[PDB]
């Protein structure tokens, strides 16, 4: 089979650029090793930043957004006793986030693609990229049992950070910088009203807590836990507990617990990989990069690598002008980079780390002091929040 | 569950592991992501080195290899009309290369652990590890749908070049050495009778030749063809008419031809990751490394980390001395290293380049003169052939 644009992986990312790319003329095919069932179980990301709200729409696929999707047009920090308000609205300029699942985003790319006709092959079995160097890269896959190629012109590897594209570089040409933290997130969705119409972050000394919702009758919570924890030895009564423990009275007695409807740890981690592309491949999203959740950049940084993607796919087939492809990496990498420090910084921040010593535990306290006090500073925590400009 | 040590991988590597350590009590469970039809469906290796085939016989499954079995005392090398054949009995003194197929190997092992009883789960899913760093890892894996949790002290990746446990250890923690030739290895499994009862390497002005057997009614063949080949661009009929072009007109004329059994194209490369251990993790085989088949040192480097991993082990469990584990990278990458410069040397040696000038092309000659021509040159062939000596 032959295909102009193979991607592998069919996660946001995957499902973004084949339907920006299939709405633009160029043909795709998207392989997945799961199940549409497994990748729409999910749960993920909660907050979307205007930039992948615009590309949704350009991409058509917004009718559901702008109706079920809450527009936040701020978020609050507490700590030491007090819960302090950062008006995104007015300190960024007039931009907000929305609110609105990952699960939706995927649900809604997914039916439109079932609509569009476009190739997707779920159940792709032993994906191997070959000849990526070459003028003519193939794609080798198992469907029944039966290995079948694929060839194409470029590959886009939108399979996440345990995908076979990154593994199919040459370690010797890639660079690594990662960091991992000594703790996890233990998350809990509850069909239950949240607990405030915005997001409450929250430091404790017992350790970090979100308030997070998916609309009005649906939450998301999570609280740090040790890398140790198993999710089986975390009841929902135990999970109510301590989430209750860790904020605000006020907001804890507003509070309306019930069971869970999903229940996960979701580990802590930093991680970019330089360059991004290998001749005829280049890496999106997760395969490319992670950011710790407590940012919320992770989907949105996917976005902008896909939407640098596609523009300058555009320029490759419908301009001719394939040079540009070559400047993916720069021009993608400047971007995630400021997003990196950004949620390294909040995750800094927030989060009660082991072995901190008194000088420490006071910076961090300083430090949230300082930025939730000034204008200057909380214009810094705003602008990143709701997004820094794509290039 | 809980088991001592976890396998990953039940290819040769695996299954001799597994079979080393259940004999000396030591209890150990393998995960292998296909099915033993798959596993024993690859066919491989031809040439092991009498370093493995004691230690098959240590591990107790040597009876249909002392049977079947073929002891060659020497190899036949084919340039500018010449044959010249190197006496690895005399030339190395005393030692000689057995000719029995990995496929053989691989099913006497899977059918001697199948009887002891040991464990050992096909179809093992999404093999992910965890806490290699830690007093306690484990790995998941989904069998049927279930995620089940596999809790040991030690973790051995057995799972080949394309393993999950290489990628389980930090890129910045290991440093890889990579080589991959300008060509690949078309073979050919046919049910005739071998041409030679020995082994026949050759170079050609057309590309590299070889003639080998797995049994006197059963030959392996191997062409050296550029990696833009497919093999179905390669039918019966065309390989034997290249196979008889490359080779003695003497040796041509006596050749039995035949339908195919198996017929598959194999890309050359040399790679080598340093260090081979990661906290609880140990690479085993060709998860650490790969040497081109030309001098058919692969599985026989894998017996000697198989090997090596084993004997320290024993001295982890039954002796208490755990800290030895410390050298086990140190101990085979003197190994691996030497029968890496061998396997390029061979691979030089004998095949066509593309783009070679006058002089490289000269030189590519004078060295096969040289060797072939001198007592000190062929004892270096010999020495290493026969297989350069355990630590
Ligand atoms: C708890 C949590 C909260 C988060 N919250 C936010 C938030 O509020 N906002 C935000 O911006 N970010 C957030 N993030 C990040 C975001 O979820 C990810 O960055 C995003 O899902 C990555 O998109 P992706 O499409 O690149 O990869 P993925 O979501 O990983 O999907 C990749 C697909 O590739 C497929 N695949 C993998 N290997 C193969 C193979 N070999 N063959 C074929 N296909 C293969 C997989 O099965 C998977 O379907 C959060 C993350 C977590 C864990
Ligand atoms: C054409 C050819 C000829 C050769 N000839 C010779 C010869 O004559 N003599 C010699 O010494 N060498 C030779 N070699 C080399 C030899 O075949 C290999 O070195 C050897 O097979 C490697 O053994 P292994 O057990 O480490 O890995 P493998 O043989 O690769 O088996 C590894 C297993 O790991 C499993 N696996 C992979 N990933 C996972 C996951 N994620 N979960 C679970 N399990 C997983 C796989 O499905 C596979 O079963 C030859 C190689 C080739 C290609």
């Amino acid at each position: 089979m032959k295909t102009q644009v193979a991607i592998i992986g069919a996660g946001p990312s995957g499902l973004l650029l084949g339907q920006l790319l299939h709405k633009a003329g160029i043909d795709n095919v998207i392989l997945e090793r799961r199940t549409p069932d497994y990748v729409l179980g999910r749960i993920r990301a909660g907050v979307l930043e205007q930039g992948m709200v615009d590309l949704l729409r350009e991409a058509g696929v917004d009718r559901r957004m702008a109706r079920d999707g809450l527009v936040h047009e701020g978020v609050e920090i507490a700590f030491a006793g007090q819960r302090r308000r950062i008006d995104l609205k007015r300190l960024s300029g007039g931009k907000t986030v929305t609110v609105y699942g990952q699960t939706e985003v995927t649900r809604d790319l997914m039916e439109a693609r079932e609509a569009s006709g476009a190739t997707t092959v779920y159940q792709a079995a032993e994906v191997r990229l070959h000849d990526l160097q070459g003028e003519r890269p193939y794609v080798t896959f198992e469907r029944d049992g039966e290995r079948l190629r694929l060839d194409c012109d470029y590959i886009a590897g939108c399979d996440g950070f345990h995908g076979i594209s990154r593994q199919s570089i040459p370690a010797e040409r890639l660079k690594v910088f990662e960091r991992v933290y000594p703790f996890g997130w233990l998350g809990l969705l509850a069909d239950t009203p949240p607990v405030s119409h915005e997001l409450i972050y929250a430091n404790h000394p017992r350790g970090f807590a979100l308030c997070s919702q998916r609309s009005a009758t649906r939450s998301r919570y999570y609280v740090q836990v040790p890398l140790t924890e198993k999710v089986e030895d975390w009841s929902d009564e135990r999970f109510w507990t301590e989430l209750k423990a860790r904020l605000p009275a006020e907001v804890a007695e507003k509070l309306v617990t019930g069971p869970s409807l999903e229940k996960s740890i979701a580990p802590l981690r930093s991680f970019v990989v330089e360059p991004m592309q290998h001749g005829r491949l280049f890496l999106a999203g997760d395969a490319a990069h992670i950011v710790p959740p407590t940012g919320a950049k992770g989907l949105n940084l996917a976005a902008s690598d896909v939407s640098t993607l596609y523009r300058l796919l555009l320029k490759a087939y419908r301009e001719g002008r394939g040079e540009l492809l070559e400047r993916y990496s720069a021009i993608c990498l400047r971007r995630i980079w400021k997003a990196e420090r950004f949620s390294w910084w909040m995750t800094s921040v927030l989060h009660r780390f082991p072995d901190t010593d008194a000088f420490s535990q006071r910076i961090q306290q300083t430090e949230l002091e300082y930025y939730l006090g000034s204008e200057a500073g909380l214009a810094t925590i705003a602008e990143n929040y709701v997004g820094l400009p794509y290039e």
